[PDB]
RNA sequence: UGGGAGGUCGUCUAACGGUAGGACGGCGGACUCUUGAUCCGCUGGUGGAGGUUCGAGUCCUCCCCUCCCAG
């Protein structure tokens, strides 16, 4: 079967239990398609009082994490994982994820996670142990498991079999590099707001074009630099126009 | 002055990775943060607590059920009282950026709503809805990460408890040992001298920021010091 | 509203001139789930008149509606 091996270097593993016993992601491990291993540094540390933090050279901002604990946490890691491991370490210093990145982090069959705490972490481990670095974003969080969370979770859902049969057409943002299009349940109205007759319609090839279209105008409106470099067929360039046009004028 | 988070999730529990661990977590534990959380699970009325439904049109996948959640969102949005902005974390909505992590943080008190399979309701988000947040152009399986991404965020901002903080990447950090698999730290980091050791640290954000996220550069108002600091790192980048 | 072609459940697709079926949808139900998974019932059709024939979705006439080709 499909199987994806994640080891994270974390003085918070049971945090992970967010993702691991939790929804699609949680399944997945129970079905083996996902196996997430975890290493704490404090279980590393030759101090008696288990002391993780250590200061920064110049003074100032908070703490740093100690190496040690953290370099053998990575080491024991990097050794179990054995051969073909990339490491990753998430920084808001580092590649800004996008769908794109996760496609291809999603090409590795062992990845090993260093999660931050802190003000972050020596420079040197970064140079001497680290592969790439990796952003979810322009903002600045407490530590790097909520980052390492995520990224596992985007690129679980690209592990096959995760989302289930046949889950090709299954629809997400960013899945075919557009926005997705806005969906509708019982009840047939509420709130005063109906839905969209063709929804309702039954008519298969209408209900396959108002959705490629429904995609296509959000997009443009939301996010239209997705739309700068897309290669589309001749009915989404129709549809599209079609779209542009109406909201317009 | 505290915050409070509201939370609509079918996985409340997911919240135990912030509020008990960490910063946050200490955070909790002082009084300083507050996270309530109302599961649509406990507002169905079926035998098989149905939180899920089919999309019309067909085609695979579930939707979130329109009652359970409305009345959850209803619910939590009556505990919060007077002033409540309702959040839903979606890709769709706008981006994340240290300049939306301070505006969130201006309110005192949020709602958000976690999503999960293919998402919630159109009409959903036209009524209960006021903004709508990304955490990044990628799609997740559930709303929990990026709200607990977004609450940890903000909590930053909260009393008694930098990068980003003037718009540039921070500067690298060294600890001990001096010396580490033949790499030393920077001398001026030891040199004790406060003012050189700011001038070093600011011209390494600078040079930073230039080589892995120049477009950064770009929205700046840099001060002289700035911008002699950074002309003096691109000069030595290729001299 | 000129010259060709064509009408079957909401849609798609079958039926020798012999009891109109399937898939999807919509409604509802089980799975005993967090099932973005899979099953199971229910609903529903030959556009309309004539006529041929023991019998017509099918063949003939007319009417209507629809697509294609220059309004
Ligand atoms: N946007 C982000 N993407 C990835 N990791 C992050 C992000 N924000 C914070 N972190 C991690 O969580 C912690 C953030 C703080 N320790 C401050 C980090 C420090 N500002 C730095 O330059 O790395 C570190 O472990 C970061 O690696
Ligand atoms: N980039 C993101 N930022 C914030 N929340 C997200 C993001 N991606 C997914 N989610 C959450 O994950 C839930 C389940 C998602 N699969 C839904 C995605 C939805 N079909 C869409 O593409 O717009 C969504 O309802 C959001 O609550």
């Amino acid at each position: 079967g499909s199987h994806m091996w994640i080891g994270v270097i974390s003085l918070f593993p049971e945090m992970f239990k967010a993702i691991t016993e939790f929804g699609v992601t949680g399944r997945a491990v129970k079905h083996n398609l996902l196996k997430v291993e975890c290493w704490n540094p404090r279980d590393f540390t030759f101090d008696k009082h288990k002391t993780v933090d250590d200061r920064p050279y110049g003074g100032g901002p908070g703490m740093l994490m100690m190496v040690q604990p953290l370099r053998d946490a990575i080491h024991t890691a990097k050794a179990a994982a054995g051969e073909g491991a990339k490491v990753i370490y998430l920084s808001p210093q580092g590649r800004k994820l996008d769908q794109g990145g996760v496609t291809e982090l999603a090409q590795n069959q062992k990845l090993i996670l260093v999660c931050g705490r802190y003000e972050g972490i020596d420079e040197r481990l970064i140079q001497t142990e680290i592969d790439e670095e990796w952003s979810i974003g322009d903002y600045v969080l407490t530590g790097g498991e909520l980052p390492a969370m995520t990224l596992i979770d985007a690129v679980a859902r690209f592990i096959p079999g995760v989302l289930g049969k046949q889950a090709s057409a299954e629809e997400d943002s960013f899945a075919d590099g557009l926005l997705d299009c806005p969906h509708y349940t019982r009840p047939e109205v509420l709130e005063g707001l109906t839905v969209p007759p063709v929804l309702m319609s039954g008519h298969h090839e209408e209900i396959r074009k108002w959705r490629l279209k429904q995609s296509l105008q959000r997009t443009w409106l939301r996010r239209p630099e997705l739309l700068e470099g897309l290669a589309l067929t001749d009915e989404q360039r129709k549809l599209l126009k079609e779209a542009q046009a109406e909201h317009n004028s």
